[PDB]
């Protein structure tokens, strides 16, 4: 699945608003993103809202976003639900519309076994019908850290292309790579990116890319030319935007800065996400224009 | 709210072999759990499976119960999403279809304030129609203690009628019951219900309670006959049945422990959910025959 | 755990009051140990977390558990809590127990390097053996330890030979019940003071806590109150000592304790030791308040 | 934070060898003290968790800073880890660390007891005071004490006057880099061992560590490694400490080490104190076969 190495932004999903989807903010967002020379777009996944829409509306998402970007740069869809037959349904229509490859969550809530994820992804790929897979390593979610083996399981599954490692656990990240030299594996938290790559990741996956795409393919290129100082550099850039973003929100301040950098019609998320806090609008808005003005 | 104290059983949903709704079992289920002499209903909870169905599915339930159960036991209707106008829709249709109540597990998943679950609540109640709100105490799930003041602002939020105390920590159990005396409180784990009563709960929702409801009534019977001795045996029969199900998986042993005392034809949980280990099939069947003895 | 049964009970997890030097003030000790006597609790649990073994050296712990066997031997049971990290600092420790006459020894279970299910358990082995025919308290206590045992382990801990009881120190009574389902006869102490009525209806047949020093005899109440099947006053004396107990979290346990003997004329001066700071001034009316209620309530 | 800028560097968390009975083994000290100068390590940690402080009297530790400072005092800089429960305790070592002309002390986060973040900081001055010059070293760390400080709340220990660095044992490199952001002439030591080059990467500018002790060049190589811009040399080095710390996580860290600097003849013994048990012998010819391949890479 070499195809699938690279710096893939997790797309968010513009509403109107009515809490409706922004069919024009969505093709403005997509063509956005090609245009900051992205690898590709994750699309439907935790970043795209996914788990406050209806299967309809996250179809509606991959088949606009398909009919936008197809042939333009990859496409992966998050086809992930808790429920296998859900998730197969997704899987199924991100085949007909041509996506590059699925991807879903380790199904959440309820206590299941590693066995039972393994068999959900098994017929999320079936209904995928050629597509391959991106699985997730999601401490956070699961509440358990599995083994190398179970890794090792994971990413030997018939159909399985690629692993979004979203943890922190940098060791970790080093002892996948080191046990699968030409797995793709996707750093997962934006916010450690360079330590990732340089830990073994090959690419990333993440909501932040969205409006500092070409930052992050900065650190790709520095960190190719052993430029380490431009890495860190651009790594405490990215940090000092996430830091705000946490303070306000994340998807909520993505939006916002995309609504000034005239992309996102209304910045809005899903309740039960309250909007943006007005005190922290000048600091969005300054930070839309001081990333509009590096490119 | 005070009518809605009491024991209620976290309703099960009966699936078949392709995974869609068994609603023959359904009904079944819901005069089975009739006839033990529970005081009411949780349907479409996280016991039923709530997470793995759409909207539709869960109306189809909802509706339902209502019609098999409505006047003749109290009908709380788990109206819970992690989406805000999902969860109204829902809440809609459980007054439309006559509930007495609503509820809703804390919005998961993503990271949500405590004033995003207030809103998230009051928005719901708005879509109740006057029905009162269950609301949740889940750290398990939300991942965090909430401080009594935030409780405090929880209980009193208006249309809030009653606490799902889903915690272990049976010191905030009594903290919760000094503060608010009139309050409904709930035990939600199950296999902790005498202590939970004892340290304040005046009633439970449950998962077990599909299959031995009368033991938690019993409870409630002692302990206010001062009989300890009862409740604590009664408790420790309903552990030795909660091993055995932590072992099997709860959800689908259960479902295997009613198709044994033939209410539930298929046993099966949904997807991602595997069968039960057939080698736990001959203890769940003679638990089963065991628990349908105590009736008898 | 049959031949254990003289250690059931009540009994109070002591604290160990110090000067304004914060050195032992064994004037105030002793003065504790006779009060503890004259509540009629059960027995002392010695130089456990309650008693600051943990800012205290070797010597000062042996120092402390001969104090009290000289004030108690006798009259009342007598736990030495004889846990460190190190199994030898351990051994000294309940050689020393024995030497004093102790009933009984404990050990917490050894923290901050982790350590195999298999080295506890050796640990404990190697203390029994100097504990020279006392038998062992296993003490657990997964919020303070950060060891977090199965009880498939407890299981195993709790019948280890010289092994008499188990410190409960864990707020899970599914696991209570489930521990007295497993060993009918093993002495189980509840460890958390503000769950005591909820631990003993799970299974527990007495408690080991800070709160005993200060009013011993409201848990003795609740165990009477229970075995009567008096559930109302039960429930009552509890709600008392949660009320209590609030009140201790929002001082600091143990000072807010020695504050309160302060009051009722048993601790000169009620000094934790560094780092533990003082009571916050604020905090001392609803303190002297509380101890003028507990001198009122025994008549 | 500039003018403590001398402690900035790649240095050792120091063993302590013990005999056969489990005694201080002093010559094997010496040795090892000798051994990781030959390294060209920039200083040494000592009497730390690694150091095995929490299983030694006070006297006992007191007497390795002695014995280290003799043999190292002016070659390389020497860092003593004087922490304790009590701050009594850590403020008798820190005079001690003073007397044997030690460059800093360190002092972990008081654990076990639930102290507040104000009552850490008092230990912290105390502690500082009684060093009497000497900068202090802080702790960041969770994994081990239990003791989960916010951004917020290292900000404010980093800068308590005489703290002139940071010893970051976290896996966080978000945070690393935010700490590094916050204070640019801060001392940041990178903690975790395996995700070292990472570290330095997100902002530390050395590191204390374990590990150092069998292959402090290692790491000494992946700093100039990166400093120069070769990556690849960089993650070669880091895979090669991963793969060692592996093996050492299933034979048991600190039992492991020394195993394997016995097979190197620097140390007479092995043993870690109990309650620590010997390293499993199916993982021997593993341990001296690394002994060799390390004594390979420089000889
Ligand atoms: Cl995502
Ligand atoms: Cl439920
Ligand atoms: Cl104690
Ligand atoms: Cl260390």
């Amino acid at each position: 699945a070499t195809n699938l190495r690279g710096v893939m932004a997790a797309l968010l999903t513009p509403f109107d608003q009515q809490q409706a989807l922004d069919k024009a903010s969505l093709r403005r967002l997509v063509q956005f993103n090609i245009q900051q020379g992205i690898d590709g777009l994750y699309v439907g996944g935790s970043t795209g809202e996914a788990f406050v829409q209806s299967l309809s509306e996250r179809e509606q998402v991959l088949e606009i976003v398909a009919e936008e970007a197809k042939g333009k740069i990859k496409l992966i869809a998050h086809v992930g639900c808790v429920s296998t037959a859900e998730s197969q349904q997704l899987a199924a229509s991100a085949k007909r519309y041509g996506f590059d490859a699925v991807s879903a969550v380790t199904p959440f809530y309820y206590p299941f076994s590693f066995e039972e994820h393994c068999d959900h992804y098994r017929a999320i790929i079936d209904s995928a019908d050629g597509l391959p897979m991106v699985v997730y390593n999601i401490p956070a979610l699961s509440g358990v850290k599995l083994t190398l083996d179970q890794i090792n399981t994971l990413v030997t599954l018939p159909g399985v292309g690629a692993l979004k490692q979203t943890s922190g656990d940098l060791y970790q990240m080093e002892q996948i790579r080191r046990e699968h030299p030409d797995l793709v594996l996707y750093n997962g938290y934006d916010e450690i990116f360079a330590s990732g790559l340089l830990a073994g990741a090959d690419g990333g996956i993440g909501s932040t890319y969205n409006i500092m795409g070409w930052r992050y393919q900065g650190i790709v290129k520095a960190l190719k030319e052993g430029d380490i100082q431009t890495a860190q550099k651009l790594q405490t850039e990215c940090n000092k935007v996430i830091d705000l973003l946490i303070k306000t929100g994340v998807f909520r301040g993505l939006k916002t800065v995309l609504h000034y950098m005239d992309v996102v019609s209304v910045p809005l998320c899903r309740k039960p996400f309250g909007p943006v806090d007005e005190k922290y609008l000048p600091e969005l808005k300054a930070l839309a224009q001081q990333l509009m003005q590096e490119r």
